[PDB]
């Protein structure tokens, strides 16, 4: 379903979400840290990491045209940000 986020998100999704981005680099995550020894965090927490990379990737493919990018990011970057969202179970960040 769309237009709705999960009440919470497994910590594993956070570390796994940021990890995937690490392949290309983390702008916000670089200053922030993952989640450990925690039962579970709210979607609001995961969305921060998802949106952080989403906007960041947008700058990476800034040299490329809008047609050569999905929405506002390179198809290559979109796969990274999307891969994390899948683990976080969010679709409205």
């Amino acid at each position: 379903g769309a237009m709705a986020n999960p009440k919470t998100i497994k910590a594993a999704a956070y570390n796994q979400a940021r990890s995937t981005l690490a392949d290309a680099g983390s702008r916000t995550a670089a200053k922030s840290h993952p989640i450990h020894g925690k039962t579970d965090v709210p979607v609001s927490y995961g969305t921060s990491l998802l949106a952080a990379a989403r906007d960041e990737f947008r700058q990476a493919d800034k040299k490329l045209p809008a047609k050569d990018k999905k929405s506002d990011m390179s198809i290559a970057h979109y796969n990274a940000v999307h891969s994390a969202a899948k683990t976080m179970g969010i679709d409205t960040w």
